[PDB]
């Protein structure tokens, strides 16, 4: 639409994922691949707020982004998740978090928004994007027979409004997460999801800060797949472009102008799955098309780099209390570390299979 979030700006380079990056590079043995590696450092990814033990780093990304404003003479934009819900990641074992609805989980939750609200407060001259609880929101489309989703439903709908709520005081622009071609996508779950997100934006009270949704986070779809990957039969939604195309205008038909970001960060290598819901480490991936808001769709703004490649998104170890067991399959990258703590082999193989190459 006409106000793009990023157009004009420069986005702050994570320093979170440039400090993994560079100890990464070191230790790729091939002079090349290492150079091509730390390169990696140079483009924009998502910084995401797992605990509130990261609030304070917030306020240092967003007072290293100001100064760098003011000294190069450009404006700043910095891009974050929120991702702390209490019985997060409800659906799955992997990334469940240190919040529970159980020991008062919405009074925790909060205060963590209260937290980010107050760091963001004293840095208006940057601007903030922010993708609000990837799965949250899908999982209360497909999973209300799993019961800790269920139980979850209530609690989760009033986190994500105190967050849309209270960021909107102060400007941050917000995509709320909607799942994927493969979770959404099937035609059948359309209206039943645009039910659901046109109620959450409703109940926020429709702010304009809300600009959307965002598609893909964490998951390895096309956007625009030159052939249907074999996993997708069934759905002719098969990508992220035909999955947008087809929910986009229910939001219209609502009254909401929404537009979408794409997470591609690894997306370059498709046909790597044997099942759609496979999610967990997927063998093969290779970096993805780079961000850029040169989408070729209306409805998109931005592709991007949500979920920072090399970062597990689980266990393989069947001792951890977080073991799940999508990350044994056979298309999963073994052994891998618990979900957010950094595996090597991992961004090796990203690196060398980037789509289109480093
Ligand atoms: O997309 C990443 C998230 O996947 C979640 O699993 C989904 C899966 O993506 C779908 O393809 C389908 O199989 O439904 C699953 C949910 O039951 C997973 O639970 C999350 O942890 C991932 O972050
Ligand atoms: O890598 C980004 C995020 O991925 C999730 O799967 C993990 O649970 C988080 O701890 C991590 O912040
Ligand atoms: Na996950």
């Amino acid at each position: 639409s006409a106000n793009n979030p990023w157009t004009g700006f420069q986005i702050f380079l994570s320093p979170y994922y440039a400090n993994e990056v560079a100890a990464a590079a070191k230790q790729i043995t091939d002079p090349t691949l290492s150079s091509k590696a730390a390169s990696v450092a140079n483009i924009p990814t998502f910084t995401w707020l797992d605990s509130v033990a990261k609030i304070p780093d917030l306020g240092t990304y967003l007072a290293s982004a100001s100064a760098l404003g003011k000294s190069t003479g450009t404006k700043q934009l910095v891009q974050i998740v929120i991702y702390d819900l209490p019985d997060r990641d409800c659906a799955a074992k992997a990334s469940n978090g240190e919040f529970s609805i159980a020991n008062n989980g919405q009074a925790n939750y909060e205060n963590y928004i209260d937290q980010i609200v107050a760091q963001i407060q004293q840095f208006p001259d940057v601007r903030v994007v922010a993708v609000i609880e990837p799965d949250s929101l899908a999982n209360l489309v497909t999973n209300l027979n799993v019961q800790k989703c269920a139980n979850a439903k209530t609690t989760y709908l009033a986190c994500v409004n105190y967050a849309l709520t209270n960021l909107a005081k102060v400007g941050v622009y917000m995509y709320m997460d909607a799942g994927h071609a493969g979770w959404l996508g099937w035609p059948a779950n359309l209206s039943p999801a645009a039910q659901l997100f046109t109620q959450v934006w409703q109940n926020a009270g429709k702010s304009p800060f809300i600009k959307g949704l965002a598609t893909n986070v964490a998951n390895y779809n096309a956007l625009q797949a030159a052939s249907p990957d074999p996993i997708t039969q069934g759905n002719p939604n098969y990508d992220e472009i035909h999955y947008i195309n087809a929910l986009a205008p229910l939001l219209q038909q609502a009254g909401w102008d929404a537009t979408f970001i794409v997470d591609q960060g690894r997306s370059g290598v498709q046909n790597i799955r044997q099942q759609w819901g496979d999610w967990c480490n997927i063998k093969g991936a290779g970096f993805g098309t780079r961000p850029t808001t040169n989408t070729g769709s209306q409805f998109i703004d931005s592709i991007v780099w949500v979920k920072p490649g090399g970062e597990c998104d689980g266990t393989s170890n069947s001792s951890s209390p977080r073991y799940d067991s999508t990350c044994s399959l056979p298309d999963a990258a073994q052994p891998a570390p618990e979900a957010g703590t950094w595996f090597q082999a991992y961004f090796q193989t990203l690196v060398s299979a980037a789509n289109p190459p480093l």
